[PDB]
């Protein structure tokens, strides 16, 4: 579970603090998330909880529900910002994020 891995208090502040629409900046998110203090391993643990169809990559729809993921009381990410994301992500353009592209982005934050 995400609160297994990470703080429910984190999350609970992470999502607080992008309540509204346009809002998201992923390097903040994975700061206040508790996603810096994690190691490589339980990184990879977190990209497997949001891969919801366990196809091994983050595709457009499991990145709009990101936020999901860390509380299921979360709104879904706009069109821009989804938009950013998977831009600021997929580095090797098939549309999709996979793990290492996951970890760089967290590396990044
Ligand atoms: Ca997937
Ligand atoms: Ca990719």
């Amino acid at each position: 579970s995400m609160t297994d891995l990470l703080s429910a208090e984190d999350i609970k502040k992470a999502i607080g603090a992008f309540t509204a629409a346009d809002s998201f900046d992923h390097k903040k998110f994975f700061q206040m998330v508790g996603l810096k203090k994690k190691s490589a391993d339980d990184v990879k643990k977190v990209f497997h909880i949001l891969d919801k169809d366990k196809s091994g990559f983050i595709e457009e729809d499991e990145l709009g529900s990101i936020l999901k993921g860390f509380s299921s009381d979360a709104r879904d990410l706009s069109a821009k910002e989804t938009k950013t994301l998977m831009a600021a992500g997929d580095k090797d353009g098939d549309g999709k994020i996979g793990v290492e592209e996951f970890s760089t982005l967290v590396a990044e934050s």
